[PDB]
């Protein structure tokens, strides 16, 4: 007779899985002995550090992670890491360990009370089951849920003592099924959409981040050069879906109500793709919409469509929709638009750096299939000017605006592309959230890139200070802090730049490396 | 007319609240502008350290503490500390700010989703007010229900736009209001209590964290001295209530079912104070209790009471009704018992450090009103054997097993006893969890002195897979940490011990330092 | 060895409970099989009926009831009824069956999906047990949960395929448990409030439902008669705890802010023992107290102690507070205040009956130890000024305001005390919510009396569109019901009153009947 434990096992190795991420405690034991030896294991030192290296693995693959946490305490330290997972629709599946089925009543130590309610209302489905017989179907519900449109993050609790029970013999039927959510609109309606895309006389696109998770890019290429229309990306970008210097590309969008409508003002139909309908940040009151101008939605869920406050929508997956419109469209008469002009240089002397001369550097240096990520919160405007980005997969930022994600992150991402290399940009405050996953990229030896920016204060807080008209704030200013120290404390090597001669050397030696490097970059405070 | 701002700050005022612990964000530029004079803010790098400084710092003061923290990424980051506080009864008032109540519906970036549900099932009481003039009456609810027996955590969530609003000028009804729960049992039932103690042949008494939090170890001292009967601590203690050197005396008791019913074998009669009924870890199969034992139980918790699967209960205040019994009982003629045996001294060469040399040299050297923490797993046995603890609070360890609790709660204990020297034994693994808050120490100058106990290995999970039979486990070693350069990398002095007479030289040093301190020992692989 | 079944009905007879309510189903076959013959069985033909029932039972014997219902279906249609027994704190458990454990997971028909969210937020706690063996120690936790001050409803639901699986042998120590929650103040806090009652000038006193519901209503006469005070009921009163004819009562408080400080103005100290501060009703805005009154509050509540706008307050039993303080007080030298004078009677023709008429008439010919309902919503004043209710336990009224209550209630009333004659006054809206609850009383031959009200409108929301200033309101008419031929279709003996003779006979041959009997009175339409 097969056990709970045997029977487990080849669930996921039937599904593709063959990696798992955590850090260990008494209830897991009995779950990671007699580990089998087509699987490996990645530890990491805390739980918000755990989650994040998964995160970025499954975004860049474009498949399903697992994840293995210690009870009601370790489930705790990653829940500001499941808020950022929620908005960028990233498929993570979590477990974490019980006490033993005859001493929850009591509460012996270590047990998780109501264990099902404490995740909530950060994930898509949540549960404990009522038999050890039940422990592989409920895994069943989990690989599927976690991964039909729209993705999202799930979690299983699970008794100690269920794993050494028999299996029901039965469940061999759930190793190889198969479930699809890849649709399109209707004939007869998708007839409708595109005669009234072959009669518009000023036509506007909109591009969000489940074009890039799709790699549905090369599809909106062919639409923008049939219908001869400039290119924006929406609000608060977590990734990039389009070419950066193409003549079409327009740039970042601003966050306010009255900035967006006079923006639109002479255009008579607006195109949406993949994003929410917008994702504002100041106050800014005015028009949601000018006279004139007729907004249409697509999206792959219900409550980005039901919350919008003006416009048509539709429901569907952004692959098959995007390959649908690209090659039914139209060839217009009309002629291409002009490409943006080349960015102003700074002056610089030969001491503190300005973060323009940082940005134009990297774009001289860095190969052309580089990938980047962002956790410098004051310089964005500047970044997405300066860098020359041609293929997909080559940006990330924090989709819920939460602090400690670009670090871990940058570790799980050059796991998943051995044949790119990753190059991280961070605050001085950013930096402490998660300086503990350091370790893991010394112990494993994964060659990242990570560029510390330090001005000593929390820059972009002192900038909304000024626009709130808010006077004798405390809290705002961090010095004394040693970045070198730091990496030589968990064995990563370290450099350092304070002018622009220093800083072409610095990035040099880097490229060569074959262990992961620390910069640290002096920088000119506001 | 007052506004918001203004009622709510002399709300607090005439309450004796005082210090703010907080990072802060957007959401809460409009509470913390125009700081006023007779306040202090105590800033830290990560909300797990936030939420620990705090939990120190009201433990060892015996009254409440206010908190301030950003949306849902804050929250979320904090839920493992806010599991500690559950378990050891601690009153903490948790606030944090929320977008603007115009752009909520239509969720901008830095919306909290459905607020209240976030961090349940762990707090007492959870709310989000209906309009700006209901805030003042908000934070009163808070207040009490965080101060009432049993005590324990709350949370409340505020939109930014209603600090700068008109105040109810009937909210001055609010300003000195009292609420008292310091009750006892009725005198007819209480007199049936004193006649079964004063008839009982072979007593026993068992003591827990509540009576240490009250101030009532001088009365429960009385008490064994009239009975003439032994006492101990109940299984996995948080904090110590009884000198550890008195005649009376005997110790830590073990965690299984069948181990405790052997002990109590013999005495007719056991009394427990202020301990749950009991916290078991190990499974240890067998009889709650032998044939002639009945067992009594008074506690502040009615969750306790209606758990325990044998014995009678009384549900009432831990201070009132131990200064009853003590002033009530008749002097017995029996003999007081005999004081414990002095402890074995262990073998040492000249190189790596034995635990039991540690601590019998930390007894020796350190003052007779010293403050002890512990995060070192496998060496508690040895520790509650050879130090010497005469006074009320004086030992902590965290209430539900969840590592990251010691280093930043020694930091807020030295704050609250400046007169008292505060010394943290920790293991090497669970150092990482919270290392960003040595920070916090050399910025504010407070002399906490750190002691680490660096073996290489997650050293309790290696003993625990023995007693389990499982072999093959990944990730229970952690080589290749240098914990003198993180300490450097924060501001903080530096010291190393290697063999018995370097251990002496650096803890006379240490005693003598006006700033923060930490030191590296080595100790033997098991 | 003995089965769960066995075990579970041997601890409900060691604590005092002897009958079930209850309506059946598929999921609770096997718990009802082989019923014992020391237990009695009460059904009705709807769930609403069944808790009415058992709430009316509780109230009047002052001890815990216990329910039996079928899945999410019949836990559904009773949550109106739960939301009043949460208000007057009524000692209720709740259970209900669930699918066998090997069939939940693919959800077949009659499963409860997540079962322990269903009911709140109205309980005290809700749980589903992991295993078999654990199902006798949580009836346990559920029994001892209800009964602990504050009073309270909870609820349990269970697998059927439990029941014929083998018990744990240690489940014996269950079986004789005693829990005690009945505190006062510590001796020195007493002694200062004594103090100010021995010295104030002017005092008065207010009283709430937890004095009935404890028998305190002897003490609380002691208590007025030594401080020479007048005594009012707080508002929206569910119990009557004082003799309505005494020479200090005043009869029921008006339900507004301005209203409330105007009639205490004058008085320097309030005292309120066992009430809400206050359950207010209309708009009514003003001062929450004058210069010169301070008012102190008793009562068995936190969240009661917490929500109150002005005041000091006191946690504890109301029972020994009460005892304590009436036999502590001095003998003021003042005079006792002047009884209130007799109500006018006002003038009738030989036709439809005005309600004073119907209330002079019931206090002239009923016995004086009867018990009284109310659910005649426009006639509330008149009943209270007109009745002389000289005993404990003579009035109930729904505590929440949710209509569907007296019908059923009067009928478990009449079977806790069957020596004293119940008589229940309702409108002809009211009478529809729970008209099948007729058949019990019938079936089971329990003789109480029902007097119906018929005005043909629902009155008191007529009333409430004058003062709101709301025209043209759908829905306000109810033409064209016969309340005799409703009672013959269920069993019940039937009879008519349509002027001041008629109503005379009907009520003298009702008081000689061996069965139940309703009667319907014609009534003047305002
Ligand atoms: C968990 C969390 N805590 C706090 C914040 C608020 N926050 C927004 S920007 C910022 C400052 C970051 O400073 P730094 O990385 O030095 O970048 P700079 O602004 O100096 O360019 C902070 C603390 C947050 N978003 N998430
Ligand atoms: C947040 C959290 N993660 C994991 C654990 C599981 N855990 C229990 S003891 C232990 C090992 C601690 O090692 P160290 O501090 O070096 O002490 P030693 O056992 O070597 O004496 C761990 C990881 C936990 N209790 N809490
Ligand atoms: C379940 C429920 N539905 C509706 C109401 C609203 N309600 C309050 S008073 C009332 C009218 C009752 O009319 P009737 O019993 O004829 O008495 P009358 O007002 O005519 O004296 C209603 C419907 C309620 N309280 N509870
Ligand atoms: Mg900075
Ligand atoms: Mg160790
Ligand atoms: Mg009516």
């Amino acid at each position: 007779m097969a056990s709970v434990h045997g029977t487990t096992y080849e669930l996921l190795r039937r599904q593709g899985i063959d990696t798992v991420f955590g850090n260990p405690g008494f209830n897991e034991l009995p779950f990671l002995k007699d580990f089998p030896e087509d699987f490996r294991y990645i530890l990491a030192l805390q739980e918000a550090c755990v989650v994040g290296i998964a995160d970025g693995y499954a975004q860049a693959s474009r498949k399903p992670a697992f994840i293995n946490l210690h009870s009601a305490a370790g489930t705790g330290n990653a829940m500001g890491a499941l808020s950022n997972a929620r908005t960028s629709h990233s498929p993570l599946i979590v477990t974490a360990g019980q006490q033993t089925r005859a001493m929850i009543g009591v509460e012996a130590s270590e047990t998780n009370v109501d264990a099902a309610n404490l995740p909530r209302p950060l994930v898509k489905w949540s549960y404990e089951p009522a038999s050890a017989a039940e422990v592989p179907h409920a895994m069943s519900r989990a690989i599927h849920m976690a991964s039909m449109a729209p993705q999202g993050p799930v979690y299983l609790s699970v008794p100690y003592d269920d794993w050494d029970k028999d299996a029901d013999p039965q469940s061999h039927h759930l190793f190889d099924r198969h479930v699809s959510s890849s649709v399109r609109l209707n004939d007869q309606d998708l007839d409708i959409l595109v005669k009234a895309l072959n009669s518009a006389s000023n036509p506007a696109i909109v591009l969000g981040p489940d074009v890039d998770a799709a790699n549905a890019n090369a599809d909106c290429v062919m639409l923008a050069e049939r219908l001869k229309a400039p290119v924006w990306v929406a609000p608060s970008a977590p990734r990039c879906p389009f070419p950066t210097r193409h003549p079409c590309f327009r740039g970042l969008m601003p966050a306010g109500i009255a900035a967006i409508s006079q923006l639109l003002e002479g255009h008579d139909v607006v195109l949406v793709i993949g994003a929410p309908v917008f994702r504002y940040y100041q106050y800014d009151p005015g028009q949601y919409l000018k006279p004139g101008t007729r907004l249409i939605s697509v999206t792959c869920d219900p409550l980005e469509a039901a919350r919008a406050p003006m416009g048509d929508a539709i429901v569907a997956d952004i692959g098959a929709m995007a390959s649908a419109l690209a090659n039914l469209v139209e060839e217009s008469s009309r002629q291409l638009p002009t490409a943006a002009p080349e960015p102003a240089k700074v002056d610089q002397d030969a001491g503190r750096l300005h973060p323009e001369t940082v940005f134009d550097t990297l774009n001289d240096m860095a190969p052309e299939n580089a990938i980047y990520l962002n956790e410098s919160t004051s310089t964005t405007a500047q970044m997405w000017q300066r860098l020359n980005m041609r293929n997909p997969g080559s940006y990330y930022f924090c989709a819920a605006g939460g602090l400690g994600f670009a670090l871990p992150a940058a570790i799980g991402v050059q796991l998943a592309e051995p044949e790119r290399q990753v190059i991280a940009v961070i605050g001085d405050g950013s930096a402490n959230y998660s300086i503990s996953a350091l370790w893991t990229a010394a112990q494993y030896n994964i060659p990242t890139i990570f560029v510390i920016m330090n001005n000593g204060t929390y820059g972009m807080l002192r900038w909304f200070a000024g626009v709130l008209e808010a006077e004798n704030v405390p809290g705002l200013d961090v010095p004394g802090i040693d970045f070198r120290a730091l990496a030589k404390g968990y064995g990563v090597q370290a450099l350092k730049a304070d002018n622009l001669e220093q800083l072409k050397g610095s990035l040099q030696e880097a490229l060569s490396a074959k262990g992961p490097v620390l910069i640290e970059v002096s920088t000119v405070s506001p």
